[PDB]
């Protein structure tokens, strides 16, 4: 005959603070990356100029969606994200973009790394998050998938023979 | 030449469970589907507009949703039931109410059913994962994306 | 302010509660066209599947505006749609579509009857509706041309000549 | 040529003095309507400000659309239309918009009444119109359905239940 | 079960002869239209070329949706059409187009009287039409209106004032 | 840190006269609209169809205009008056005439009036500019894309 | 410099015999076009809809071709004929049947056709070609594409 | 004839001081862009999905202006510094607060942060357009868009 | 603060096995394409085009994955080799018959090979799984959408 | 086994002559754009509008055109000459007058402009066709594009 | 009551010859950098040829924008370009691109010496036409900004360190 | 009156299989092409990967499209294409492309010899293809100029000075 339930109240999945700050850490070193990207693509001189002011504003873009993805992870999960900007200073775990124009050669290693500290941060949480919540980690896999995507498609500018 | 010989290599087979555990978050997600429709048309009040249109937002996700695990359901040899009567009668989705309901009332009753939703999906999960990986992933679409509507509609009622 | 009319409040139509029956009558049809156009979609088997599946589907999306442009003129009118499995279930004039899998000839046959089952409850109520509402039975116009037309795309292919 | 007139000159279908006056009617109320509408638009202020905001110009939107096919519709039946400030303001049927900022609750209000006053426009010429020309009274049932649904759309922001 | 109708087959609504007939004589003039409305659009020289060139594909394009419209009404009828070239030539009301190049004066009068001896086929079947099958004159509706706007559009060319 | 405190930093606020001036821009791109409307129905004659589409592309330009200015005005805490009555009682514009009008005259009358809102917009401007050069650059493009307009549609009369 | 003078530099005009042969043309792209429109409606049975999907893609291509052919004609100061009775008249296809016809016998009539129809441009090729190599090559696309069509319906009938 | 004979012509170069003050804008312009996320994130209450849209919105103004400012500091060879650590020492906007806030606080939040931009664009404008009235226009662009930001997000919360 | 210190830090490195595990499934997508755009080609008979349609989408899908995977090794450092002679070398999928294919033969021999496919991507799944979850995912991808493509396919020829 | 085993192939590489044939078509059509935007600008009278928007048309397909040819001489390794001077110096058209023209005259003077271009193509035709049939191809398209460009021009002007 | 206009003749702005001599320096300069920009296009070789390639073709599709709103601007104030071959060669600013093919770096700095002779003009000519029409100056605004990120993109190619 | 044929069965072209074997013979070298086109955009690395990697997707996305036109000519005739790979590896005139990863200088060498390869098997066939059907040639034409280009666009990158 039936098989409806009855409540009238039925609660959604509530992360742990653990969980919530894992997805936080995720979520600053994405925001970092992106304002480190954009530094990069406006700053970058010297040979092949263009296709590193390019191919960083696509990496800019996949950041930028991947912390509104986990921003917005965190509130489905009733977890508060926070993208500001002092607690992204305070807290990202990317070394600092220098300042001032920087050589072609010399932003490809730089965004590289910073790449590569960003999906190790997703890499570092992932098994917590995969454990509390399979969900969150396939987004998790959607940006180590695309960010080490960049990483190649930036990095092999350098790579010789 | 490593070219295997056989004419007829058969296709991955879902077990009876399993495709009962998919049969499950269907008629949950048609049910879905038609309380979304119903709350779309329904709704009155403060903030009308908004939820009227997040409403057939999460009816195109739901619908997309009943679509992809039906297929997934035939590309493994299972057989969907989205019938009317099989809807009415195996999913646990609390009824929805007939008539005009408020926009507070739509927010807490839509976002119970959602719920009620992911619940399934979520019940299902470990189950479905532990016999075909690719089918859970397709379960994790879901959860994040019902998971988002229930954020975005239930905000509305949020004090403070 | 010449012609202008000075009412504080101008009361929009509201449909009789025989306007409004009459819509829910076409909503029930359609909503249960739309299920049952899945459930073809997705179970028909054999000779010319492709072709059944996708024509299908576009049944299904036109069922489906449909549907939703009924329940939103009853609401235009004030009247009160009800679109839930149950109502549709119980109250619905279409034959039961069958369980499993089923052969494309059968599936067109079944279907051909449906729609066309579907389409005379718009041709019954039709008369009413327009005596009440002509911009109403414009709509219902809308409808039987559409559903029509997807009940001779559909049934030509059993066509045997 | 079996069949084929022979006439050098084939005259179209011309409107009746009664019929041009009755589409003029409907014209001045949609063109008042959208002017009235962009007004609301601008000046609207307070609780849920950006749903209005938005539903006014699809309001706006339609109704102007609507006044472009009236007028056009004329001029194909070889009637003239005036959609000018002076006469559209010396012989709207529709309640003058009131100055100022409004608050959202008060534009729902008397954009309702407005758009309910230009449907009775059209509800009043249509058996006229549809007696002369039914190709005509179609036109109307699109602007009676698409702006019952814009008053549907507007006033149920302010339906308490 | 309870409203569910348990018949096997429930067959589609028919159209009578005479219906068919109406909508053959209907399909004929839209065809012998769209050919004649090519004829014109390439062999139109002299003042204003472009606009009429232009113009005269739209009608063409109007006309030409307008065919199958029809003959796939007819289809989902249970009718059937007939758009052959002898059938088109031996059947059309239309006065024929005069061969060789013709001035942009001379095509905007012929194509007006063409394009309204093709509405005059319509309106003189309408009410039979409208008798048996009000869904199909809302079509016949559509195709007075587009091809009146398409007569004015193209006639006002010629008018002086 | 160089963080500002103020928890209600107000906004840039227009002077009644820079809100009256905004006010008489308003009323003749409305004016406009209208008579480009007036104009693209009732056109007959040689090169109807040119007119027609050009005066429809003057009209979209002339709406997309006033709701600018409009906005700007809100923007500025300024309130528009765009009604029907005060349009008629205040636009600088020449009317236009009713009834059916040759191409020729439709010409000459559209660029008078165009020509007519262009004047409003060209003495308005050095006291907006004055009180808001960001508003000044609004009127730029509205002087720019209406004298194109004048330019697309005068053509047609102009003689060898 | 190396201006030429000219003010009246005459384009290239066709022979008659070269009109006549692109006319020859004309009238069996139109033909095969209305022809394919009765196919479109009338086809019933056994792959109904690939066959009715298809038939509408040969009727889009003979129409677009028809355009070229017949603006190419006026290009080259030649005078297309178009009309009902002409295209009746002179069509070399052989007449298409009316009333419903079975898929397999719409294979048949139309592959036949579309056929008759390239023949038809292949019999002009060479004069066509002989007198203007750049309408030739419309000729080739015309022959690639309705042989492409010919391939796409007949396969439906081909046995093993 | 009037062909310049250098090998090198060099561009405008803009001075320090003016490179200076495009970077008071673009920080505040950042910081602006990561306020906007924030709220768009955290907003709940009354009216949550069309600020939590129309904080998009901004957000996508705020990103494209911040780009518009940097690349013009490249053209004119400035060096534009949008670094986390920069941005957060430098900009005039109060901070954001942590955690959920209602949208009545974040409308009002908003427009405080809003107004402290464009009080920053408006405080450099004339010194910017004293040296390049080309980056002025830019300004005026900013201004514009943003006081439309404000005016759309601050409605919500006016009381008449 | 929290910054890390290391001027470069290292990304993550493919196993070379995990490499060659991804060169499996690389080398039976591209094959799979290959014999996809064959079927495509050579079928004929009843329901043609519904075959030489749907077996476009399976080669467009195919071609998608076949560029994923060799990415993916790029990204992890690993190098594809998508080359003729060791696509034919290597491939696991039993070799693609000349000629002329009927459409029910055409479908037996794609889902064959749909399924041989599916398989090789079945037996890496776990290794790589333990090395790379988010490889991993992508391999449901291509599991999932291949195994769409089977039952679309082999649809034609059920009989019930 | 059948692979050629030179580690460098050379490509087809044009004569000289023929680089200076497709030079002559490059310059005329460069020609044809620059004074096509000279009428687009200066046209008035009587049709207007139609005038000016199809002279744009013409200078997108003449653009398009000059493109095609000077990417076809650097595919073969010749070397395009599009500069000003040598644009001036080497054109074949016919100088187009300065001033504001009647709609009449443009007709006229484009007309025969683009015979002119179309001259040069067939002149140059047999030439390039003898060396490289490719090319030729390219030479058709310009031939029947621009033909088509003078028929639809010239017509206005036709009186019958 | 009413502040219309009387009169029936409202003439528009005209630009003194001054204005549009200065508008007509502009002109020639934007058409000789979209000349000399596609010369480069075509005959670049060497060491990132792609990028220049693409971007040259993107500095074209400006400055050919630009010409065209000059010369309409022009229109618009009753004066007449001329953008003949003949006048563009004898009167354009730049200086000449050399012939045949150049190297990438070459082309970067034979460009961007191009690109900042062409805003040049436009500098030199600003204060005199923003006097005389500062809706015109806009315009100029709008080259000097996308000529000037042209040259950035461009030339950021050979800048070193 | 009439001059439509009589024939019940009108064949179509049908190649000769020299002819067939001349479309194989392209097919099985576009195909060679289209595998070392992605081989090569994988495995690029170094000065100007970017570029290199995208234009070598273009050159991959027409060779695929010449694929097909050439294999579905062959269908259009009469003929059976084999594009398996066992008949592409062993047939195919192209030299292979190397394992591993190669320079950007080496790839645009490599690759460019590849494209001057395919097009000589074109250009080889050409005139007999020609001979026997103008149609087929003009498809060679377009293959030819395509391939062409994407040869300079390649090559360019090493062409010095
Ligand atoms: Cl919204
Ligand atoms: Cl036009
Ligand atoms: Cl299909
Ligand atoms: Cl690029
Ligand atoms: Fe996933
Ligand atoms: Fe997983
Ligand atoms: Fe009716
Ligand atoms: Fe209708
Ligand atoms: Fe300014
Ligand atoms: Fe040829
Ligand atoms: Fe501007
Ligand atoms: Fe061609
Ligand atoms: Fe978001
Ligand atoms: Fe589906
Ligand atoms: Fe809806
Ligand atoms: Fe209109
Ligand atoms: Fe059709
Ligand atoms: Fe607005
Ligand atoms: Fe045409
Ligand atoms: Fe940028
Ligand atoms: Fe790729
Ligand atoms: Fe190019
Ligand atoms: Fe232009
Ligand atoms: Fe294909
Ligand atoms: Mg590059
Ligand atoms: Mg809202
Ligand atoms: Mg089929
Ligand atoms: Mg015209």
């Amino acid at each position: 005959m039936s098989a409806r339930r009855t409540e009238s109240d039925i609660q959604g999945f509530h992360a742990t603070p653990e969980f919530g700050g894992n997805l936080q850490k995720v979520l600053v070193d994405l925001i970092e990356l992106s304002l480190q990207g954009k530094q990069a693509h406006w700053n970058v001189v010297g040979s092949n100029f263009r296709d590193l002011h390019l191919q960083l504003d696509e990496l800019v873009d996949f950041a930028r969606e991947g912390s509104d993805t986990i921003a917005e992870r965190m509130r489905a999960l009733d977890a508060v994200p926070d993208g500001r900007s002092d607690t992204v200073a305070a807290t990202t775990t990317l070394p600092e973009f220098p300042a001032f124009e920087r050589s072609t050669a010399d932003v490809v290693d730089l965004i590289t790394t910073r790449i590569n500290a960003t999906v190790d941060t997703i890499r570092r949480v992932h098994d917590a998050v995969d454990a509390e919540d399979p969900s969150t980690a396939d987004l998790l896999h959607g940006l180590i998938d695309g960010l080490e995507k960049q990483a190649w498609l930036i990095r092999s500018e350098n790579r010789k023979v």
